[PDB]
């Protein structure tokens, strides 16, 4: 909600309280999304100041407060800053920002990250260019310097992040995306490569000294209809764990597919149908193994722009004999959202 | 403070900075409330949107930031989300919400949870239905579908919460309350029973496979006067610890009494007089033991709706030979509150 | 930004998103400020209510959210509440507040704590009276009860804080400051002494049962010019660590000097030139050792009151043979700030 706007500076303080519950059989240990209370809230701010007619400065911060912990020792479990960056946009020259933000490959994966509760399985956090990462400098251009309507691109520099964990670490890298949007249609191409850290290389699964990720996307977004598809691959970038051996590392290779079809009725109901499959190739020891594989059926009902509720149902196609231990059970999520 | 209100959506961003200090002799280890700096702040939001004339959606989140930690490793000690839920209210049919919220038995204990700094001793957190808990779905009805002014009720479904700790855990359960309010008077009855988790049962103190809590309350609230009384009992629900043995578990049984009398002068001064006593019965090993037992004398002075200060004084009646190790010393709390 | 103001109560919700990066050679282990992403954000509130013409109540809370952690286990690293206090100001009688706030000696050190990114090296946190500490009651008087324009003073009572760490602990103490400001000029004197805790005394470095800190400051602040200088000393108060032995404690004695000269051009550019040197004396084992020693050259460019960027460059004068292991490499900080 825009709580402030004076002297060319406008601040939008936003947030949401999400009452959420997952239903899966057993201890949800073998299910797709788990089981139980998953309630949470978000708080963030987006600021934008007009320094003059061509120049705009802006900043954004977003935080995640879990609502399913006790007030005891586990109280902070899952809390984290999702985004934190500042930047400038100049006339038709482009924008530049730095901080914790979305990797450029997400410029593609965003196409199908539209499910009510699940979806966007390949857009992992602190995983190079596919989701939110820290220390990325991003330049973005719209309408090719204003010369070509609908043609945009971006280049992104990722700085080394040597964390205590191989999963949350990364070396230096560069990535970019090019997308084009013409009347309801949009097509995107995104790619990034980076160095892997010592610790990443010391891992049992995955082999290489460079991580890569690329994805392409296609969409039709107009007339209440939303159809989107993504296809991408990765080398030594996707994190995996052998639940049996309790081993961990990255998938030498993956081929990922995501499709989504939804429709927005005028009365508020937005049904969703999706399909996702991510398969790893050459996993040291297992060979080829599916990591994600399911159908989704779900629906969101918007009471208005501040209130909604939904049910997301995952029909897991993973099979009980999956070599890595990936769960095969279904999961149903029900949620009630208030937001501003 | 209502910082936003447009298009049927109003957001109230609220909070407070509480400069607080406890005075108890010794290292406050044997006193009622401890000793030293207890400064803290709160931040939360309450949103409410009119979806149409009969339907209202709403949400709320509240957080606790301790102000008495260092900027070092202990910086997060005591921080936590207190409430996080979303819901809908429909005409005279009732309201329904889900998330981290207050158990239904608190519909009763709330009567006497009015002391300046202390009080409300039996309304523990993550303790079934008496205080704030996670994963509770609550239905509330006001004025019996609009047919009976002053007659309200509520039913609440608590979902299993298997935490790493027996104290912060719970199995499934149901609870409800019925209350009636007629011209300054109010009477309430509340009750809930739930399953105890494996871990709760593996504890040294307390024996059973079901937890129960009920409380009744009576109050006279009008003419600057506030008198209230609560009486309730519990089975295997109240957490206790033998400081000697360093043993822990739940009280097989407890009988709790709370009384409160206060008066609000027109100039801002609100004196308080209270009495609290919670005694455990059949504690495995000790027999009957008091857990809480004191008189309170205190006062709050309101400068206005945003500023106040108070002194709360606990005259501990617990005795030095208390079998569980419960402290017997007095405690005086002084505080200065700014809030919005 | 003042988001609320009605009925004599005004709330200012403020914050900033700082995209920040440090450049130092090596693993920045031997450099002055480290190396890598240092992005962060701040959120806080300052409230003030007019209780009547002479009386004002107020409160403030400020938090620090690190933007350079992963969304993993390290997500909370560096997060903390910086300030949390409430108070009252009465006519010309003075103000009084309690909570986590700045020690009185900072009334002096504040003079030179003006560098774009670094500086203020001696104003440590949870270090008695020099920076932010918890549990301090502060009385401040302006214009000597309104009888002497420009003459102010303050006295501060620090309550014992026995933390798990010798570095973040303190015993009781008192401190005060007196300052005078006449037309661009300002002079200050500040001093405080406190008890050291058992744990502080059990430390390998430093010897005494009382901690002291005093600093004097002088400044010329007017005509776009800002020149300031501080000189102060301390006994058993400054924390130090022998990187070789991995020993820790406090410096028996230190003599600290800080100078700063800056100029604010009308177009937005504010160049900075500074010099800092803190040397410890009688360190048990080493003798005399520099703790801080460098020149700073830097500049901030203000696009407007909400947006700025800067480069701060530290020309470290510490030498590679420094007995404590203090780093000798240079550090360059670049940052982009959005704030409201
Ligand atoms: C506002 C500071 C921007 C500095 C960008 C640092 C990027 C580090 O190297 C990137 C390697 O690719
Ligand atoms: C908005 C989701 C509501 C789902 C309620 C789940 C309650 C779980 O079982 C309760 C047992 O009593
Ligand atoms: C609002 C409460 C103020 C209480 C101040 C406590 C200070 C503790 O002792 C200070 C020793 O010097």
């Amino acid at each position: 909600a825009e709580i402030y706007n004076k002297d060319g500076n406008k601040v939008d303080l936003y947030g949401k309280a999400v009452g959420l519950h997952y239903f899966s059989k057993g201890n949800g240990e073998n299910s797709y999304g788990g089981n139980g209370d998953m309630t949470y809230a978000r708080l963030g701010f987006k600021g934008e100041t007009q320094i003059n007619s061509d120049l705009t400065g802006y900043g954004q911060w977003e935080y995640n407060f879990q609502g399913n912990n006790s007030e005891g020792a586990d109280a902070q479990t899952g809390n984290k800053t999702r985004l934190a960056f500042a930047g400038l946009k100049y006339a038709d020259v482009g924008s530049f920002d730095y901080g914790r933000n979305y990797g450029v490959v997400y410029d593609a994966l965003g196409y199908t990250d539209m499910l009510p509760e699940f979806g966007g399985d390949t857009a992992y956090s602190d995983d190079f260019f596919v989701g939110r990462v820290g220390g990325v400098a991003t330049y973005r251009n719209s309408n090719f310097f204003g010369l070509v309507d609908g043609l945009n691109f971006a280049v992104q520099y990722l700085g080394k992040n040597e964390r205590d964990t191989a999963r949350r670490s990364n070396g230096d890298g560069v990535g970019g995306s090019i997308s084009y949007e013409y009347e309801g249609f949009g097509i995107v191409g995104a790619y990034g490569a980076a160095d892997r850290t010592n610790l990443q290389e010391a891992q049992p699964l995955g082999n290489g000294k460079k991580a890569e990720q690329w994805a392409t996307g296609l969409k039709y977004d107009a007339n209440n209809i939303y159809l989107a598809a993504n296809y991408g691959e990765t080398r030594n970038a996707t994190p995996i764990t052998n639940k049996f051996t309790n081993t961990s590392g990255f998938a030498n290779k993956t081929q990922d597919v995501l499709l989504v079809a939804q429709y927005q009725f005028d009365f508020g109901l937005r049904p969703s149908i999706a399909y996702t499959k991510s398969k790893a190739k050459d996993v040291e020891g297992i060979g080829d193994v599916d990591l994600v594989n399911y159908f989704e059926v779900g629906a969101t009902y918007y009471f208005n722009k501040n209130m909604s509720t939904y049910v997301d149902y995952i029909i897991n196609q993973i099979d009980s004999d999956n070599k890595l231990g990936v769960g095969s059970d279904d999961t149903v999520a029900v949620g009630i959202v208030y937001q501003f």
